[PDB]
């Protein structure tokens, strides 16, 4: 507005080359131009090349629009007409030279027939000008030129007609788009002016070089000429007319959202689209959906409009999910961009596997594979940066109100880049690249998902597929124990033998249990492999029966080949049951946002990092019985994996869940768990004593962990035999935390009894993987003394 | 069905760009909104693009049927005409711009001849629907066109026509088809305004990237504009328009098997071909023939409705193995895939030694190596 | 080219202009990263090759789209730390590899570092200067460049007392960062450091950076830095902590040392250079890097006291990048470090005279005397278990030569 104001007083004051440009609606602010000068100019009506037959002379369109105008200002009210139809057949029969493809003797003399010599159109032209600033009673005469983007190519007959009639002091000119394409036109149009053979012979490097030095020299020396900086036109755009983040807010727009807002009810703009962003996409209003906002108010104004002209007029057609309806707008409002992108096209194929395979190819083009998973705008790919956004807008839309469905896109998503990255890395060349990354996208599944044991049990063997200093079956999130059980090996060590356990822990560790067929055939145990079951048997349904099925799916031992480049139940089960109908129904309210996932699987991936490198060199013949935090074996270290999930768990839901307005983290060194429980426990008590004087409830706030820490087969983990510090300063601690869990969960897990034991037929515990030997571990040094 | 009522309601209330366009059959559900139309707006016969002459303009089409429509509404019940006559005149005079492949000057005198000065068909076109208007009540025009599956190339036609022409109050058009295709159209010509000697010249890495950046950059500028997104209809597939394993069923189909089937005895849709998949791979009734199924279902209509009625037709025929005449349909309904797979085409060799080597290139292509015999829906690739 | 260096010079002053925290966010990220893939990472490049090294190693450090400066030290202290031979002495260009594992039966009283035995205003600074890398033994490296990219970080965020709480656990939190792939209890310090922003947020007003300024600033202080690393490699004696004599070193003088060189360039640069002022003050001297000692630093900051008070010129009109550096509450630990302090008696008149010059140009006391006879000879700001701080690599065999 105040941009075509001073435009305005910027050509009013040019009269006392002529050629301004406008950067780039853009024929909006031509056009509003255009009627603000309705000093004594006359405007030309707009000239848009692309609305003009493919050979046309501009010098022909414009000349018969100042046909009409000089005609319909001489038709009011003669001698003025008659000598100006005497320039016209002037032009006219001069104009042959504009089209002819050749040249004919018989014009010569043509041009034998009578102020500089000859039979130049281009002063014809200027004398015609003159002709009708007498007749018009303006100064001066402004051209318009619409932008060429729809052909770019007919702005050139324009620029010649620049260079070749437009060279007159009664002329303005007035141009709109953005010069990098006529950057390109010109450019090639250059390369015309070359010898093809000339071409084909010098095609060295050095001469391919000042061959194009010299061109860019004249394509600069031109659109110098063509367009002087002076007269080139910003054009601010809707950024930098509205405020960055608070500190600005330069005349405030207003648009509308539903019918009504007569003119008060006009919910800002930037708030608007936060608005959109965040219920959209379970942002929260922390310090991402500002940004994000921000790298949506960047596109041009078209595509954000429409954006968000489509989304609310959809969501008042609906309501006579937010994220789904989010993610339809942007379908479209990227289509283009995705459609380059290569990714699921199909409405009817867009599901939760095709989202998983979809966040990994964008990570693939973004590069990263350290935080793509956070689908962040980081990429300068104009095109990738948006295909984030509508990636994570369909990421909440799949996980709203599913805690196994959230459970199986932080494990395919997420994980499956981090194991890459740290794992797949080392083998890729660029085609070589996209092949290794093709045969580990087929290994896994991914986007093809079967199930999340599945997705486990093939990351298991990818985990096991390099490891080195010191062959230490204890990796970032799973322990190798030994299945062979001969090993001439110390006190009361042994393999692991799933049938010394019991009830809900047997079948627990059984499903955390990983049996790789590399060819050794080697057991593994992680995290991983029992996060996978989880995930499975979190969403199957509330049966009784499927539920025992998929029970013993996930616990009947699967085997599974390496990547080629390396009766007694029925009481966990109804427990298992109990625990899914609660999931089930408290679930409805997760709104996990993708950011809220990435955080939460760099921060667990991160503490199996440290979880790996901290208890190698723990395990020592005594270590077993876990009483102290030198003492480490197989039990204590999962225990300490699963620790380190839920407290990435609470941490992140605590801090990013879109469910949350506010932190009860508190503002504080969030550090882990590593050897003690000593963080995950205060943190827990700050985050309880927050809740109650908010009055809220752990199922209100944090649901996800509450049920994360309320699920059955997770239970047995949490104080196994062997990794429960017995330290005094250790065990309070240990106690309280086992309170807590109590507390959250609503139930008492452990008995006092079995606490005691513990702290000194267990069911609801593990109590073989203390004296279970792990694999590589020497075992040969005891713990030190002092 | 619902998918065109709610569409029509849409266009209804838009005359209170100008084009709903319709993701993909198309034609059925296009030819559908057409009669609901039959808040005055006048439409028009359709426009299939694909079986209309290679050189003529979509421009010259949409006017002869105009032509036709307003001396129908006019030849019943005149000063409409000659003025009518008089735009048609000058439609056609300045028409021949379209057609010419070089400007001879001889038009310029053409341009001359007495809001925006010269002889813009654009301006023509507009003045011509504002007659058709005033002659017909109505408040707009409706202007259809079926996709160009069989011959894309054509459709670009209708693009430029609307970005010349149909940039009008009194217009509002109906595209239809699958925007990849719009995609490599706007892309298809995109890279020809480009001159042939610079694509020679800098066939560098970094300068293809800034070419194809800034192409497909003026590709989805050019698709928004040309098809604003909620002007585009979604529509629903015919998985989404039946149970997806019971706990679904938004406005069932129901099919007709044998020949009586009087309306009561119509095998459902999805318990049709549950059966029938089941019966024609020895399968039984276990939650894979339902993934498969599923993955059957989202297959074009026609193939499915083709590869379910050649089914059991011959069974009907039969009754006066299953599987044979199942994969009989099967034959016919993928063979382009098949045959695209390089496996064995003739019918004559099917054998059992065929069959292994069938299978075991299927897993060459599949990869897998694994479970490839599985022969799962697993595949990204539809062939 | 031509015109594109002077474009970029244009826009480096546009930008930085009144803005100590974007002069060092631009000084560190475009200068020293180009700098660094030079010397350390122009020895893996073939034109192609080249081509995806530099794009990977713009990847690596977000060059173009940098998060924080914090962010680029932890990126560039791991790349640093991905090729250094010849006795793999874990004190690096500008920093040094801590050892994290304190199972290594080594003389005398050295130990690791803990930032336990460490309060307040001196242990919040080393823990922020921890750089803790991902790279696989997970080695837990100190950079006085990490340092400076928390203080470019800090140094501009807000006035709000709170935000600068927010970004003083951000900062000196561990910073845990992969390999390329190619290789309460702080209340006080808090105060101080908002105080200091009170004071660098208003006298920042007329800096005037230029790119020639920002570049020299870099060339003379990187060479400095690889002096200051070269002289200080057969130095780490069993005996070499304490620093007494101008002979023994130890992890401390490294800090110190670094830091000084930091500090030695910023003035000598902001003399010869900086717009805002017309002359130099420095002087027509053979300008020397402080390395061992900080005799030529003080000798320079002695002549150029003395001609601001002789021309009326304060260390805020001139110097006043390099006054709000002096200033920095977070390098005040690293400059009179127990251990790092050449005790000589020449080397402590002279080290003596250092801190009263920087102690009057500051305005305030930094240390009380008992620190400074200590030094000499529960200390807050200043750093005391550095000088016990095992270096990895450091041999610790011999001792200072006699006579």
């Amino acid at each position: 507005k105040s941009l075509r104001d001073q435009l305005v007083e910027s050509i009013r004051n040019s009269i006392a080359r002529n050629v301004f440009f406008v950067d780039g609606g853009k024929t909006t602010f031509i056009n509003s131009v255009v009627k603000s000068l309705n000093v004594n100019i006359k405007c030309l009506p707009t000239i848009d090349p692309t609305k003009l037959p493919r050979h046309e002379p501009i010098l022909v369109t414009v000349t018969a629009r100042l046909n009409k105008m000089v005609s319909d200002k001489l038709k009011g009210y003669r001698k003025q007409k008659e000598q100006w139809q005497n320039h016209l057949a002037q032009l006219q029969r001069g104009l042959h030279l504009l089209t002819d493809k050749e040249y004919k003797p018989e014009y010569f003399s043509d041009a034998l027939k009578l102020s500089i010599g000859g039979q130049d159109l281009s002063e014809i032209f200027e004398e015609l000008v003159k002709r009708a600033c007498e007749i018009l009673d303006c100064k001066a005469i402004l051209i318009t030129f619409d932008d060429i983007d729809t052909q770019f190519d007919a702005g050139w007959d324009v620029l010649e007609s620049i260079r070749k009639f437009f060279n007159s002091r009664k002329l303005v000119v007035v141009a709109t788009g953005d010069l990098r394409l006529y950057s390109q036109l010109i450019r090639g149009k250059q390369y015309e002016n070359y010898s093809k053979t000339l071409l084909e012979q010098e095609k060295e490097s050095v001469r391919l070089a000042e061959r194009g030095y010299m061109v860019e020299h004249l394509e600069q020396q031109y659109l110098l000429k063509l367009f002087p900086v002076q007269k080139r036109i910003q054009l601010k755009t809707m950024l930098q007319l509205v405020g960055e983040k608070g500190k600005a807010g330069k005349e405030e727009i207003k648009v509308k959202t539903e019918p009504s807002m007569q003119d008060i009810d006009a919910i800002d703009v930037r708030q608007a689209i936060g608005d959109a962003v965040r219920e959209g996409l379970n942002l929260r209003e922390g310090s991402d959906a500002d940004m994000y906002v921000n790298e949506l108010l960047k596109q041009p104004v078209r595509l954000l409009m429409q954006v968000l002209q489509d989304f609310y007029t959809k969501k008042y057609h609906a309501t006579s999910s937010v994220p789904n309806l989010l993610r339809n707008a942007l379908y479209g409002s990227m289509l283009s961009n995705i459609y380059r992108a290569g990714l699921n096209y199909e409405q009817h194929r867009f599901g939760m596997d095709s989202l998983c395979k979809d966040i990994f190819t964008y990570v693939k083009q973004d590069r990263d594979f350290n935080t793509g998973f956070y689908l962040r705008p980081q990429s300068e790919s104009e095109a990738l940066r948006n295909c984030s956004i509508y990636l994570a807008s369909q990421v909440s839309e799949n996980c709203q109100g599913s805690l196994s469905k959230f459970l199986q896109m932080l494990l395919v998503g997420c994980g499956s880049v981090s194991i890459f990255n740290q794992f797949v890395t080392e083998l890729a060349d660029r085609e070589k690249f996209e092949q290794l990354i093709s045969e580990y996208v087929a290994y896994m599944s991914v986007g093809r998902i079967e199930s999340a044991s599945h997705w486990a049990n093939r990351c298991c063997a990818v985990v096991a597929n390099s490891p080195n200093d010191e062959k230490i079956g204890v990796f970032l999130g799973m322990v190798q124990l030994n299945r062979k059980s001969r090993q001439n090996m110390p006190e009361g060590y042994k393999k692991f033998n799933i049938d010394t356990e019991n009830g809900l822990a047997k079948a627990a560790m059984a499903s955390s249990l990983s049996t790789v067929a590399s060819n050794n055939l080697m057991d593994f145990c992680s995290v991983f492999n029992l996060i996978g079951a989880i995930a499975d048997i979190s969403a199957c349904r509330c049966e009784r029966s499927a539920i025992t099925n998929a029970f013993n799916k996930v616990i009947a031992q699967t085997t599974c080949i390496v990547p080629p480049w390396s009766t007694e139940f029925s009481d966990a089960i109804t427990k298992v049951e109990q625990w899914l109908k609660n999931v089930n129904e408290i679930e409805i309210g997760i709104r996990p946002s993708a950011l809220l996932i990435g955080k939460v699987w760099s921060r667990f991936y991160f503490n199996l990092n440290n979880v790996a490198d901290q208890h190698k060199t723990r395990l020592y013949r005594n270590a077993e019985h876990g009483r102290m935090a030198s003492q480490s074996n197989a039990a204590k270290i999962m225990r300490f994996n699963v620790l380190a999930f839920l407290h990435a768990v609470l941490v992140e839901e605590s801090l990013y869940h879109s469910v949350s307005d506010r932190e009860y983290i508190g503002e504080g060194l969030r550090l882990n768990p590593v050897t003690s429980v000593d963080e995950f426990e205060k943190k827990i008590k700050i985050i309880g004593e927050k809740l109650k004087a908010d009055n809220k409830t752990w199922k209100n706030t944090h649901p996800l962990f509450f049920l994360l820490i309320s699920c059955p087969i997770l239970h047995p983990f949490i104080f196994p035999i062997g990794g429960i510090n017995c330290s005094v300063k250790a065990l309070n601690k240990e106690t309280s935390f086992n309170k807590l869990i109590d507390e959250i969960v609503g139930d008492k897990l452990l008995s006092d009894e079995e606490w005691d034991y513990l702290t000194k037929i267990f069911q609801n515990t593990i109590t073989s993987l203390n004296s279970s030997t792990i694999v590589g571990a020497s075992y040969d040094k005891d713990t030190p003394a002092r």
